[PDB]
């Protein structure tokens, strides 16, 4: 995945609404690696007005993940992510990802990511982005599943 082709699948033990609300609304309601406020995990994060990402800090907008291409209800979501790096020119490219929501019996949900274009361009960029994003991206994904699973089926 990631380099030869981008494809990730997440299983939700809840409903279509609960899964969407915890991703586009519930920001400071997580836990995995957001043991802070203002600087990370602000009472917003996601912008459902124009279609972008922006955290709210005491001095203004701090960090951002990327931008949103289209918001076709809690069914189709297209987004674009940036990359890490310290002493490097701003990544004027970004990678696009297609998110598809599948509902199973309304009591179960499945979400997959499909794309083929800005994925097969990693290699050197792979190690570059994995030097920051990997230290939380795959970790939060696994934790998200268990979190929603608990707030639905487990509890």
């Amino acid at each position: 995945n990631y380099d030869p082709f981008v494809r990730h699948s997440v299983t939700v033990k809840a409903d279509r609404k609960t899964a969407f609300k915890t991703f586009l609304e519930g920001f400071p309601e997580w836990w995995p690696n957001n043991f802070r406020t203002t600087k990370v995990g602000a009472p917003l994060g996601v912008d459902k007005k124009g279609g972008r990402w922006y955290e709210i800090d005491e001095q203004g907008e701090e960090h951002t993940f990327g931008l949103i291409r289209k918001v076709d209800e809690p069914d189709t979501l297209v987004i674009g992510w940036r990359l890490n790096g310290f002493g490097r020119i701003d990544p004027d490219n970004s990678s696009e990802f297609t998110v598809t929501f599948v509902a199973d019996g309304q009591k179960k949900t499945r979400v997959d990511v499909e794309h083929t274009h800005f994925d097969r361009m990693g290699t050197k960029h792979a190690k570059r982005v994995r030097n920051g994003m990997d230290k939380g991206w795959p970790t939060i994904l696994q934790s998200f599943q268990d979190k929603i699973d608990e707030e639905g089926a487990k509890k």
